């Protein structure tokens, strides 16, 4: 799966 974090 592809991931992204929006911190
Ligand atoms: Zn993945």
């Amino acid at each position: 799966g592809s991931n992204q974090n929006n911190f």
